[PDB]
DNA sequence: GATAAGTGTAGATAAGTGTAGATAAGTGTAGATAAGTGTAGATAAGTGTAGATAAGTGTAGATAAGTGTAGATAAGTGTAGATAAGTGTAGATAAGTGTAGATAAGTGTAGATAAGTGTA
């Protein structure tokens, strides 16, 4: 995540919309759906490939 | 004390100015062509007039912007326990200062050579 990377090289999950301001839970579910997508799953689990070794 | 800078003094040539004559600048004068203006006719700018199409506005119906209303999840806050920040307290070494003796900075003092100035 880009978010995380202070060159702010990576991914994000954004708005569709430029124009928009995320709302409160809206900014929650785009980081939670970033973490889902780091994790390649809902939980935590070494056992699981990461995002990288997904797009190997 | 010895020489030659510095000034007054005497003569020889050519700058500097007045004077006299020869040519052509500078101005008035007379004639010949074509600038400059008034005058007459021919074409097409400039304006009013009449008809033909489509800008411009009001009117009527169809879809979906815009708002109120009802339910489901998770932001947001108070509450309770577990570890380690944060402070006081006791002992061990070595910063920090006063004190004692050895060497050489720092100053006064005596004599020799040469800038330092007057003089010929």
């Amino acid at each position: 995540p880009a978010r995380y990377s202070e060159k702010g090289l990576g991914f994000e999950v954004r708005l569709r919309d430029l124009d928009a301001e995320p709302g409160r839970k809206e900014k929650e579910e785009m980081k939670r759906i970033e973490d889902f997508i780091v994790n390649t799953g809902k939980d935590k689990d070494v056992d699981r490939d990461s995002f990288q070794t997904f797009c190997k």
